[PDB]
C-alpha cells in the first residue's frame, strides 16, 4: 500500500481526498498538510505520493520540495504556464526517477471524452460543442467546453471550416466562435454539469456525450493518477497520458 | 370517401400530396392545378377538400373562391400575416359550414411537440430550444424553434424569467432571444431537421425531441388534415386542435 | 396563507415535507403528526390541508376523519385498489365540498411525460420505452415504467401491433413485453432515474425523456398539488388533472 | 493516382463502390468484374487495389488470386472464421510487400466510436450498449453491437462484473448478455441504423453515439482503406489501425 500525502488538507477538494485516501485500503495517509505546515512532514511521515490542490502562489515551492525529495505529485491546482511547465522540467532533469502529474481536469469521463474528441474531429466535415449547467454558473462558455473547442480547432488544422449557409439570423443563435468550432451554452435548473461534442459529415454523425452528476466525480481520476503516477518518470501533462 | 383537390400540383410539396392523395384508397384526386389552370376546374370535379400549397401572393384570391363555393381548405402555404387570418376569419362568417385549416408545420412528430412544450411551460424554472439541421439553411434559428419559443413564453406570462447568474460570456453562447427564450442553433452535415426543448427545475428535467430523417415526413399529417377538416367549422390554425387532444 | 399539516411527519418523506412546508411562505405549518397523535390535532390547529404520507395500512381511517372534517387531502401513499376509490367516493358523497388527491408520482416531470406518451401513443406505428437507473435498484423494469407502457398500449387499443421483423436474436435483446411494448431496463453505475419514451413512424420519431437528478424532485409537485387541490372538489386520481 | 478494381460490381454495394471510384479524382477504376468474369481482368487493367464485397464462398478464391499478383485487397466480405483470417496470414508470408484489410464495418463514425468503447471500458464501473433500427432488421441484437460489446468485455477482463441488485424482473428487461455487457434492441420505424455505448461509475457518465442516417455512409470509410491500405504491409483487420490513432 502507498502512501499518500495531501497538501490543502483543509480545503473543499483536499479534505475530500484526505476522506477518499482512508477509505481506500491500498493507500496509506501519511501527512495531511495546510497553510503553514511544514513540508518536512511529508518525508518525516515517508510519504511516497502527495496530492497537491492548494493555489497557484504557493505551488512552485512545493514542487521544488516535492521532486528534490524523491516524492511523486499529482497536482490538481491550476495557474500552470509554459514557464511553469519549463521550470519543472528543469528541476526533474535533476531527478529523473521523480515522476509530477499537472493535470486541470480528473474526471475520467471529462478526460477521455476530450481526447475521442481530438482523436475525432479530422475525420468530419462539422464540429460543434454543447454544454449545459446549472444556472449558478457565472462563466458561459464553460472552461471544459473552451478547452475542447480549441483542442478541436487545432486537430482540424489545413480542413475547410465548418459548413455553413446561414444567411438571416438572429445575432446568438448559432452559438459562441472559439477558434471556428460553434460552442453553445445551456443553462438549466436542475442539470449539473454536462457536454456533447457532435461531430458529423453526410449519412453519419457521432456524438460523445459527458455527465457529470456531482460535484465529488472527479475523485476516482485523483486516485488513479496516485496508484499510476510512478508508471511514467518526469512531467506527464493532463491525465490522458496514464489513461493511455 | 373524399374528392381531393390539389392547388400547386407541380410544385415541391404540391406533387408529393398528388402522388400520396393518389395512394390513399379513401381519398380520390378530383382535380390537380398548378400555376394559370381556372379554379373552375376545382368545381367542374366535384372537389370537397382542396390542398393548397402555393404561394403568398396567390393564396388569399384561393382561399377567397373556395370559401365561397363550400370548399374545404387545407393550408400550408405560408406568409400568413394577423391581418389576413382575420381577413379569412370574416369570409367564413358568410359561409359557417366551411372549414379551413391554415397551418405552418404538418408534421405530426413536431405538432405534438409544440402542443407539449407549451403544456409543460408553465410548470419549469428554465426553457430553451435547441435545434439542429444541415448546413444548408438559410435561417437560424428554423421557423420552427422561433414559432415554439414563442409559444413557450406566452404560456409563462407572468412567471419570473429563466435565472441565469452568467456574468462572464463569449457572444452568442447563451443562444438567440425569442421573447425571454434562448434558442440553439447547430448546423452539422448528415443532419436533417430535429429540434429539442428542454425544461427544468431544481431536482429533475423534461426534454421533448423531435427528429424528422426525411423530407417527406409531414405527409400523414396533410393527409389526416384532409380527414378531419370538415368536423371543426370555421377556421383553425394550426394542426392541434384537429389531433382531438 | 393556507394552514397545511402533515401525516407522517417523521418518515423519509414526511421529514421533507415539513421542510418545504416551512420553507414555502405562503404556507404555513398547522400541525406535523406521527403515528400515535390524534387526529384531532389536525382540527385543534385549523388545518385546511393535509399531506398524507404513511402507510396502505392506516390511510383509509385517516381519510375518514379528513373528510368528515372538511380537510382537503394530498395523498401520496400507496397501496390504493378499485374498491378503496370507490369508497373515498363514497364518503366525498356526504361531503361534497372536500378534495382529495390520490397519486402514485408527485414529480411534475414524470406527470407530464406519462400524459405526453398517452397523447401520443396513437399516431406512430412503433412505441418503446427505455428506462435507466443506479445499479442498486431491486426492480427492472422500474414501476413508472411498467405503468407508462401499460398507458401507452391502452391508448393503442385497436391499432396495429409494433412491427417487428426480428428472426434471430439472442434473448432477452429485444425488451420486457408490457401489453404489447417493449420495455428496456438500464443499470449504470452513476445514474439516478431516468425515462425515455421512444414513437417511431416512417420519416419521424419523438421521444419524450424525464431525468431525476435527486430523490427529493417530487417536493413541487406535493406543493402544486397543496396549492391547488381546492381548485377540483370530490377525488381526483393522479396529479394530471390538478396540472390541466 | 490509384487504380482500384472492383469484384461485386453488380451487386447492391459493389456498383455503389464502382460509382464512388469513379466519382473520386485521385482514383482510377481498372476493372470491374461480377461473377463469372476473370479474375485476369485485374492484371489486364494494371489494378493495384481492389474492394472485394463478394460472398463468403468466394472470397478465399479471390483473396489467394489477389495476394499472389501483389494486389492489395481491402475486404469486406463477411463470413470470415479465425481459421481463414489464419490462413490469409499464411498466404501473406510469401508476399510480405501485399497488405489486405478485412473489416466488418467501413463507417468512420462506427469504427471510431468502437474504439472509443474499447478504450473506456477499463475506467467505468458499468459499460451497457443501446442500439437502434428500422422495424425490418432480421438480426438481434445487430452485428455490430454484438462486435462492440465483444470488445468491451475483452478490455474489462479481470474487472468485476457490471453491479446490478436486480432480485425482481420480467423476462428481457435486462438486455442480451454479450460476454457480460448488456445489449439492449429498440426496433422503431422512421429510424436507420443507431449504437450507443453507455459508460458509468458513481457521479458520472459517459455516452458515446453513432447515428448512421443512410445506407451509405460506409463509402468514405472504404475510400480512406483503398488510400491507405498500402501504408501496412500484411493482414490488417478492422479499419481502426489505418485510422492512425
Ligand atoms: N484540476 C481539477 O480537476 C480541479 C477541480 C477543482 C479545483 N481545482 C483547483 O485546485 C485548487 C484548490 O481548490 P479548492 O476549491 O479546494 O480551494 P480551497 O481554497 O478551498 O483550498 C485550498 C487549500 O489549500 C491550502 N493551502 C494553501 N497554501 C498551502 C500550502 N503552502 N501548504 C498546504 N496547504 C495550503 C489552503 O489553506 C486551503 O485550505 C484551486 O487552485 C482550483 O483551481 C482543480
Ligand atoms: C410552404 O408552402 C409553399 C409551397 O412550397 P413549395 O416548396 O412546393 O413551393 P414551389 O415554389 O416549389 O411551388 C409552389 C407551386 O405553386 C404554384 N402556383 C403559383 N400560383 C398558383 C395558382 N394561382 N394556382 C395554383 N398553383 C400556383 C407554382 O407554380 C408552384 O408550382 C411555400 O410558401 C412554402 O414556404
Ligand atoms: N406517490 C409518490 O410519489 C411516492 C414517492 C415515495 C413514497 N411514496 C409512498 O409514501 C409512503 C411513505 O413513504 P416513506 O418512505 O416516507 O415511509 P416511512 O415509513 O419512512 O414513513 C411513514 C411514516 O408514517 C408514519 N405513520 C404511520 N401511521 C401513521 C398515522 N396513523 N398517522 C401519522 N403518521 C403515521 C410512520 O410512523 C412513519 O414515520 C409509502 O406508502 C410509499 O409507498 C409515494
Ligand atoms: C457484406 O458484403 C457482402 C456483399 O454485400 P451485397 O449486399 O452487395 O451482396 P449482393 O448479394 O447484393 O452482391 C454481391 C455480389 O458479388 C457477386 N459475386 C459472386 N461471386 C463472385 C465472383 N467470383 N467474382 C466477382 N463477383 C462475385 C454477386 O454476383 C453479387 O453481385 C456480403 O457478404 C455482405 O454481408
Amino acid at each position: 500500500g502507498m502512501r499518500v500525502g495531501v497538501l490543502g488538507a483543509k480545503g473543499k477538494v483536499g479534505a475530500t481526498m484526505v476522506r477518499a485516501v482512508a477509505a481506500a485500503d491500498d493507500l496509506t495517509l501519511s501527512a495531511e498538510l495546510d497553510a503553514g505546515d511544514p513540508l518536512s512532514l511529508l518525508t518525516d511521515g515517508n510519504t511516497e505520493v502527495v496530492i497537491d490542490f492548494t493555489h497557484p502562489d504557493v505551488v512552485m515551492g512545493n514542487l521544488e520540495f516535492l521532486i528534490d525529495n524523491g516524492i511523486h505529485a499529482v497536482v490538481g491546482t491550476t495557474g500552470f504556464t509554459a514557464e511553469r511547465f519549463q521550470q519543472v522540467e528543469s528541476w526533474l532533469v535533476a531527478k529523473p526517477n521523480t515522476s509530477v502529474l499537472i493535470a486541470p481536469n480528473f474526471a475520467i469521463g471529462a478526460v477521455l471524452s476530450m481526447h475521442f474528441a481530438k482523436q475525432a474531429a479530422r475525420f468530419f466535415d462539422s464540429a460543434e460543442v454543447i454544454e449545459l449547467h446549472h444556472p449558478h454558473k457565472a462563466d458561459a462558455p464553460s472552461g471544459t467546453a473552451a478547452r475542447t473547442a480549441k483542442l478541436i480547432a487545432e486537430a482540424r488544422k489545413g480542413l475547410p471550416p465548418n459548413p455553413d449557409a446561414t444567411s438571416t439570423s438572429l445575432p446568438g443563435a448559432r452559438g459562441a466562435d472559439v477558434d471556428g468550432i460553434p460552442v453553445h451554452a445551456v443553462r438549466l435548473a436542475g442539470l449539473v454539469a454536462h457536454q456533447e461534442v457532435l461531430f458529423g459529415t453526410e449519412g453519419e454523425t457521432l456524438t460523445i456525450r459527458h455527465d457529470s452528476l456531482d460535484r465529488t466525480s472527479f475523485v476516482p481520476g485523483v486516485l488513479l493518477a496516485v496508484r499510476r503516477i510512478a508508471e511514467r518518470p518526469g512531467l506527464t501533462v493532463g491525465l490522458e497520458p496514464l489513461l493511455d
